[PDB]
């Protein structure tokens, strides 16, 4: 079996409510669905994130996928890493990162296609499921005490496990949204991200100031370039540390691991570039004692799809992995339900990724981004 | 005064003769130019690489740069920062070297527009010149040793005072090429650069091999993804070890300075993000007791013309700096004359970056660019 | 355009009221202004703090300046590095930080010169502001718990921000103060200058029976000449530490940030040499993962102009900076309005430094300096 | 007795040739001599460096001096500092090398004023000498390979037992020069310093080429700013590395101790701030398993005796010195005879630093100064 075709098919979805951050208001999700079909008819389908322009990234996509035509998909590492040789390093633009975004969808695409042609789930190409489960959090929503504390009652009457809610919104509203939320969720844990927004000494401060809500932990606290700067906020504070941002590459992994700056490392496909890249980070990490949360992104059901068998795949894993495709007005997935319960989804047994598109969404997508 | 108009103009430039990389030859270089104007007529020039793909970059720079538009050239390093943060870290989209790529023309840009409108030359915007001239290498071409030695007998005739020879060829030819040129250059100093293309056990038995030919330098030996890999071999190795692509951000030269992984950094616009970025990064290296010495890219006159002023600028510098529009067939600056003389280029005094266009050599590339999007 | 004349003039101005130092009390400051003039008339002017003797360092700035005379004011940094290599290394004087001393003020002038040239406030000359205002502290003064607590009283009233109090007065007086303090400006952020006042054990003792009162930061807790000593005792603490006198040059710069010494960085033009410097010891501190805090020092409102370009030029920069020009009797900066509001100085946007002399007070200032 | 009247005498003494620096020739330096008189008519006397500006250096010292009128000759240590912290730190200027410059002179006298009081050579009153006589070193001079090497002929033939060369002037050059010296010592002990003259890439390179003429030692290859770049250099090269400009103060000292930076320290009373402190370097250095060896400055005999005393009284001290005073035309120091013989100076056991000046050689010197 040969890749017969790659089609790159840019979408723009509405999402249930408008989702505020940095610059105003943000009404939709845009993401580059990477199709991948063989000789034999079967198709392989992933996706990646856009920015910092849909219609730049769609093209750097499509040319780097057309590489794969007439390839196995059993090879999709050696050819990843050619494709990556060829356009990117000869020609002296190390920005592995980048490249990473991209490959991402490339990957999961090839996996979903192997899964497919083996009829086979992802996670039992990779050896395995590691737990009958894959556990996720509650993302939190709201810009005020009020908004969370009710989004957070709702939740905690539902199952919801574990709670996620953002701070880094300035002393004051941090304090009384963490004290808002706690006093509606009981014991149940809570999960703070700070963003990268606080500087070395105001991340210890307030640690010092959020301790009394008892927070499991808080996530990247201070701005992502600098592991130092992390290591030195973490052996500070009570409260724990975990890297998100600050991890992208393999190598920024190796580097957080071996200077001990944070107690558990949060990433996705989309920062290591796809499912194998994640099973090598999670190798790393369990050598060095540490745990993976799976982080996810502003995309589709298709992208949780992908996390899920990772996160079944890797043995040393968190029980409140991200997921996002819950905010998404109409995700394109239609089959299977992508609900947890209890914070729980049941490992997925269907072949490759295991889901099944909903084409009249995804042409509605297609529409929006040519109307755009 | 507010900038008015940002306009993107992807080229395509033949090269005087084919590059030889680990994917066939080569046969141009393309860039995308960037023209920022101000609502006084006066218009600062800039470029960018272009990998993975010029169109789709192209398009990046476009958005980006669009962002200017009614606000000042003098407020260029928080308007970069903004950008930066909306269209890139606002989506997680955490790429700071891939935000770097597209910045450094920008900022390349708007340091000329300033020069030109304050009359002054981009390096009297940044304390002052430190040299009167800036010295620079001798990128040595062939890729049999009699080609190498040949290229290398002229240029040191020539007065050439730093060759530069790329190496990991092999140990075999690796060696041939290295002894053919030392035979040719007296005693002439000699730059290898092994491209990345060392395992660590490699690089430790090349450099004892190579030794014997009195290396001033051996740049990158190991993968860039790994500091420590270099810092490995720096350690072990008897020549000295220049980092060149495992520098690329400001963190990532503080991360070299701080492990002491490297002997001197080579770096440029391109992977910093640009002219003022550069002055950040030799801050650090100063501050660590170490040089920069420019890096450059497969670019032309424009970006040749940048590197020049901020070589100028900066107190702790090499005098081996990279220097490549002379693989143009035609460059698209008209003046000044971009020539070195001895490995030297005196200090550039022109407004801004002070260059001129060859409007129609520009037009010829655009016109290439036009041409390789017909299929 | 080129430098036709310098010109040195030493000041003393009379204080509001008496300051309090570790040898009795100071009736006034004093300041040596440097003048450099250009051949078309236009004039850049900076001023250098005086210590150990004004006289003598009234020389050898005019000795340093007189360099300059023929050149350009845009060659400024290879011009001070000429000057420093042939009048201090050449004879073996490798004494950086004295000569960042008298440097300071020749840089402040040739700026100011640049900018008078040009037409544009000094930080457009720099890369543009990243802020709308600087923020700033409220030097708190007094010697006892009654008169601090009356002061903050006052600063909170008028809506500070920042409360700056010096501490290392002794166990139960330091406590005092900073209940009696803490007392009159609510929930208000609180710093603590220890002013390198405790040795290593006094300083962990202190920082703990501090801590009930919610302080933001303790600054240079320890003798400022060891590094190791500051890291030593931040590592110990809760409350984060600032360095402040550790700091002086580029390489304690480094050295702070490389050692993970300090939470903090405060540092300020007569330090480091000058607003160039200090741009520089600001990328080192960016690149750490560190903020920049501007240390000030007993002079004009010249230096506050200097101070506040360079802040908003900075990009991690804190909001609590020093600022003393309101301790002077008459300060000479006939405009703009020195005085924050809410702790907030909106962007100076004059040609240079932005400032205009009251001359009759500088050659006030010049007569009491002859009088003496 | 106490001491009743202090007077500062800045003098301008000529050289016998020429002396070659960066910005061209020295034909001449100068020396701010500083006498401290006791009420009993002993007078103690010492000298200072005067960059960057004599008369303001002059000035400097006058002020700081005047402090010790009045008080005890035998509480030198505890009067200095409380000078410092009253005229340097309590204004903020921690500019501790550019103190230990005028302190230097005034430590120097007040031992001698000791001395003379007690009727003993000031090594006997630091716990007595550890050597029978001072090495000393054979300061090489000329510009070019010729005139370089006859003089080496010229040390070797008299004995010297230890050249010190000056390089950092270009590869070919320096390589040239060495040669040439070494062609004419034999066997005997050869030093180069490269005077912070070499990036770290260079210094290596360099070492290497230098090797096969046998060098005992490298004289701060580096800028002497960072310590790190010179550990760096340090461990990369096969010559011993020893510390120069980068010691200063007891703490860059420790510093460099701490990180196993040098190989030795060069010192002297000049950088540390006079004799005593000179005792504390050294106990800091022993501690470390390292040695002192003296490093003078463009003084007179008076510097010279100052150092001689000290060497004496160091226990773990090297034996080719630096010694200045041969470069003046007329030394202001008629006895004792400061001339090695050998490469040695027996230890001199005259009251104080046992040294008596040609009164009308100085007097000729303030001539001069005047004059200037």
């Amino acid at each position: 079996v040969k890749i017969s075709n790659v089609r790159v098919r840019p979408l723009v979805l509405p999402l249930k409510q408008p989702y505020h951050w940095s610059y105003g208001i943000r009404e939709s999700f845009a993401v580059n669905l990477i199709e991948i079909e063989a000789d034999d008819g079967t198709v392989g389908i992933g996706e990646c994130t856009v920015a910092p322009d849909q219609t730049g990234t769609a093209a750097i996509l499509y040319r780097l996928a057309k590489h794969l035509v007439g390839h196995s998909p059993h090879d999709v590492a050696p050819l990843i890493a050619r494709i990556f040789h060829q356009e990117y390093l000869g020609h002296g633009a190390n920005i592995m990162r980048a490249a990473n975004q991209i490959f991402s969808g490339i990957d999961m695409a090839m996996w979903d296609l192997q899964g497919k042609l083996a009829g086979l789930p992802v996670h039992q190409l990779l050896g395995g499921a590691h737990r009958k489960a894959v556990g996720y959090f509650y993302f939190l929503q709201g810009e005020t005490a009020e908004e969370l504390a009710r989004d957070a009652a709702v939740g905690h009457a539902q199952g919801e496990r574990v709670f996620y809610l953002k701070v880094g919104r300035g002393e004051k509203l941090d304090l009384e949204i963490t004290a808002a939320v706690r006093g509606e969720i009981g014991d149940a844990r809570l999960r703070l991200d700070a963003n990268e927004g606080w500087s070395v000494h105001d991340a210890i401060n307030m640690c010092r100031k959020l301790e009394k809500y008892d927070i499991e932990f808080i996530e990247q606290p201070t701005v992502s370039w600098s592991i130092p700067a992390m290591a030195h906020v973490r052996e500070k504070v009570g409260i724990p540390i975990v890297a998100d941002q600050a991890a992208f590459t393999l190598y920024d992994v190796y580097e957080i691991c071996r200077q001990r700056a944070a107690d558990m490392i949060c990433i996705g496909p989309r920062e290591i570039g796809g499912i194998q890249p994640m099973m090598k980070a999670a190798a790393v990490a369990e050598a060095a004692g540490l745990k993976i949360c799976i982080h996810s992104s502003f995309t589709t059901g298709i992208t949780t799809c992908a996390e899920h068998h990772i996160g079944l795949a890797i043995p040393n894993l968190d029980d409140g992995n991200q997921i996002m495709w819950q905010l998404v007005q109409e995700d394109i997935v239609s089959s299977p339900d992508l609900t947890p319960k209890n914070g729980w989804l049941d490992a997925f047994r269907k072949p490759g990724l295991g889901f099944q598109l909903a084409e009249d969404l995804v042409a509605e997508g297609e529409g929006r981004y040519a109307a755009s």
